[PDB]
């Protein structure tokens, strides 16, 4: 499988604590995805979202600071996971979120960029009121 790396950065009008909670609380994920979610907020914990179209495992969870996860869309080759790193930086009580995605199937680059930039980032901002 040819793969690609993406890097996204986005600033949210909330604190790192509140943004980290949004990414790691099953009921908050259900809210901004408009779908049932299962999320085990533990190192080794599994997550399943959006009718199983997104799933994976958390591999590193440092509250308010970073999340590392194995992450996939359901249509990817079975057992193929991207590694997604989320880093939370306090900038004047706003949060600069840095997303790095490695191991994304190359044909799926634009779908995955849209998934993070539009669905996660704009969905979180619209659901919780964290700025434009
Ligand atoms: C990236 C997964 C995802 O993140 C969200 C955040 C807020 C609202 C919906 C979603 C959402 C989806 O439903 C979804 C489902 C499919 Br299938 C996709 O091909 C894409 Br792309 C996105």
């Amino acid at each position: 499988i040819p793969t690609c790396k993406i890097t996204l950065k986005e600033t949210f009008l909330t604190s790192p604590e509140e943004l980290y909670r949004v990414f790691t609380t099953q009921e908050l994920v259900q809210a901004f995805t408009h779908a049932p979610a299962t999320l085990e907020a533990d190192r080794g914990g599994k997550f399943h979202m959006v009718d199983g179209n997104v799933s994976g495992e958390f591999t590193d969870l440092v509250p308010e600071k970073h999340i590392v996860m194995k992450w996939r869309f359901k249509s990817w080759p079975e057992g193929h996971f991207a590694t997604i790193t989320l880093t939370f930086i306090d900038k004047n009580g706003e949060t600069e979120l840095c997303m790095e995605g490695r191991g994304i199937p190359a044909p799926e680059e634009e779908r995955t960029r849209q998934g993070w930039q539009r669905y996660y980032f704009e969905g979180i901002k619209q659901t919780f009121g964290y700025g434009a």
